[PDB]
């Protein structure tokens, strides 16, 4: 009936340091391979609304929408959802943080549905996002350990 990943890994890093890089929307053109642009439209105190375009995909596209996502650092969580859905009836994030030996462990989940006609079924599109989110969660680790090899 509805799709759904769920994909997990261990940031050898304090959680102030693995949140405040996740959650620099201004970087992600950086963490993640896929986003070319990543700007913060609006911001209604508790959430905001952001732009992402990508970079072209492995088809030769590029995709842009509008997400609205809400952080809460006190409860270690991130909750986001897609406003413009594009190829998605819908599409729903939720990112969770918590310590570990040794480093934190970030928990990432979507939760979507394909509209019927889009160019890919919840089956194929579900395999591709664990690819890529795999792939990312990989990147974004290095990067953060990179970043706490040189704090100490
Ligand atoms: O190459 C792509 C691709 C693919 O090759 C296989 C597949 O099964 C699904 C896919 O879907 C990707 C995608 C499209 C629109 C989006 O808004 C998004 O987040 C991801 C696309 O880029």
């Amino acid at each position: 009936m509805a799709a759904r990943t769920d994909n997990s890994i261990v940031v050898n890093a304090p959680f102030e340091l693995v949140w405040d890089v996740t959650n620099d929307i201004e970087a992600w053109p950086e963490l993640f391979s896929e986003y070319a642009e990543a700007e913060i439209l609006r911001q209604d105190g508790d959430g905001f609304d952001f732009r992402l375009k990508t970079r072209p995909d492995a088809n030769g596209r590029v995709w842009e929408w509008v997400s609205h996502r809400v952080p809460d650092k006190g409860s270690r969580t991130v909750r986001a959802h897609r406003v413009e859905t594009g190829p998605f009836a819908y599409m729903n994030l939720h990112w969770t943080y918590r310590a570990v030996a040794g480093g934190t462990e970030m928990r990432w989940v979507q939760e979507f549905d394909m509209k019927p006609g889009a160019p890919f079924d919840n089956a194929h599109m579900t395999a591709h996002l664990n690819t890529t989110t795999r792939a990312n969660m990989e990147r974004i680790k290095k990067i953060i350990e990179d970043r706490h090899r040189e704090g100490q």
